[PDB]
């Protein structure tokens, strides 16, 4: 699914993402909004070192979820990068809360710091009811 801006800040607040280890909802937004578009089904091949990323946080399989084809991989997440790819973004949200309790934090997406970090972010939650 593709969520719409405002849909998704109010579903990640009920999540319980606004200010998870320190980051803000606002940044989860832009996250997201950088890494698919706020599309669920997004995946990503890297062929250059054989793992994909999976869904609309772009979380990598070298770690956090087991696709059995990426060589020396882990699987932190406890899932199965299937489910990544599901319109409920539960799951995705809890790897996600994982990813950050390592200690790189949001710096694990080196999309968030290209795009996101010390930037005004506050255009992805405006006007949401958040
Ligand atoms: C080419 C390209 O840009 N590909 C993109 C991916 O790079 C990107 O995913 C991110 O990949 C990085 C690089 O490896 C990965 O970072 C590693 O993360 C693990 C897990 O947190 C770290 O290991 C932990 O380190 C601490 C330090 O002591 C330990 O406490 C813990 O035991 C370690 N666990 C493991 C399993 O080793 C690595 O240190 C860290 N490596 C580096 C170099 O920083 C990120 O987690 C990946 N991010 C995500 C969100 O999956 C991907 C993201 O969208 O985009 C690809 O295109
Ligand atoms: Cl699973
Ligand atoms: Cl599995």
């Amino acid at each position: 699914k593709v969520f719409e801006r405002c849909e998704l800040a109010r579903t990640l607040k009920r999540l319980g993402m606004d200010g998870y280890r320190g980051i803000s909802l606002a940044n989860w937004m832009c996250l997201a909004k950088w890494e698919s578009g706020y599309n669920t089904r997004a995946t990503n091949y890297n062929a250059g070192d054989r793992s994909t990323d999976y869904g609309i946080f772009q979380i990598n399989s070298r770690y956090w979820c087991n696709d059995g084809k990426t060589p020396g991989a882990v699987n932190a997440c406890h899932l199965s990068c299937s489910a990544l790819l599901q319109d409920n973004i539960a799951d995705a949200v809890a790897c996600a809360k994982r990813v950050v309790r390592d200690p790189q934090g949001i710096r694990a997406w080196v999309a968030w710091r290209n795009r996101c970090q010390n930037r005004d972010v506050r255009q992805y939650v405006q006007g949401c009811g958040v």
